């Protein structure tokens, strides 16, 4: 990697003004702020000792390789402690949160499908660049002031050199959003993301409801093994439900590509 004095992303910390905190956690905080006074940005600060600085910055390095309108763009980094990762700011927050606001609640199925396609479009890019996300869920999709969506949180994202990535035996993941093969064997592929996308679609149409209503994780796994899939969400268009089912097919290879998903959702949108 280019040393910081030559890296185009490194910026003097003096260029940043942290204004409002958007999140506080075990490993640090995320603030809304301004770059050189006029440009609104999001600033991720690492909590010293909470985790490795190399681990922290690794997400930024990957984002240098994955630039696209549909993905939250890396803005800059401050690699001298305290460490910051600065990114493009999304005014309407996370999708899971937005869909619960007065504005979000009033969205038509037409606009929900539009957003769904925007998300598949972003994943199609990730798909084509030989990467995987692994944390695809409504909570990790950000919404702009113009109601456009972008993929966020690349913490678990990985460049796939061969067909898959194998996680650590101890690695744990959200059971309801993760593909069977991934939960069982720790094997992740772009097809695992496709399964997650299916779950995300249920989050979209139910305006942020937790998937598999009234079911615990063990119940979800048991039902899946029987061949059952999530029950049709209330008011979920059947065509969308059947698209979801494609994402949840038993064999990873039988699941569709994200480009296919994008194409279909775009047809669903232009039809409504
Ligand atoms: C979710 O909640 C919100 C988010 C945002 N806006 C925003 N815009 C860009 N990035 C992040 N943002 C990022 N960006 C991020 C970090 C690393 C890689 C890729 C993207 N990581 C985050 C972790 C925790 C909270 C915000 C984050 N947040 C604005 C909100 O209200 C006005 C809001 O509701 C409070």
């Amino acid at each position: 990697q280019k040393p910081w004095w030559e890296d185009e992303w490194e910026v003097p910390r003096e260029t940043l003004k942290l204004v409002e905190r958007l999140g506080a956690g075990q490993f640090g905080e995320v603030w809304m702020g301004y770059y050189n006074g006029h440009t609104k940005v999001a600033v991720k600060s690492l909590k010293q000792g909470s985790m490795s600085p190399d681990a922290f910055l690794a997400e930024a390095n990957l984002m240098k390789q994955l630039q696209h309108q549909r993905l939250v763009r890396l803005y800059a980094v401050v690699t001298q402690e305290p460490i910051y990762i600065i990114t493009e700011y999304m005014e309407n927050g996370s999708l899971v949160d937005f869909l619960k606001t007065p504005s979000g609640i009033k969205l038509t199925i037409n606009k929900l499908l539009d957003m769904a396609a925007q998300i598949a479009e972003g994943m199609a890019f990730i798909e084509e660049r030989n990467y995987i996300h692994r944390d695809l869920r409504a909570a990790n999709i950000l919404v702009s002031d113009t109601l456009s969506c972008k993929i966020a949180d690349f913490g678990l994202a990985r460049l796939i050199e061969d067909n898959e990535y194998t996680a650590r035996e101890g690695a744990k993941f959200p059971i309801k959003w993760t593909a069977p093969e991934a939960i069982n064997y720790g094997t992740f592929t772009i097809k695992s993301d496709v399964w997650s996308f299916g779950i995300l679609l249920t989050e979209i149409v139910t305006h942020g409801r937790i998937p598999y209503p009234g079911m615990t994780n063990p119940e979800v796994i048991q039902n899946l093994e029987r061949g059952y899939r999530m029950v049709r969400p209330d008011n979920c268009p059947e065509e969308l439900y059947q698209l979801m089912r494609l994402c949840w097919k038993e064999r990873p290879e039988d699941r569709p590509t994200f480009d296919y998903l994008r194409s279909v959702l775009e047809d669903f949108f232009t039809a409504t």
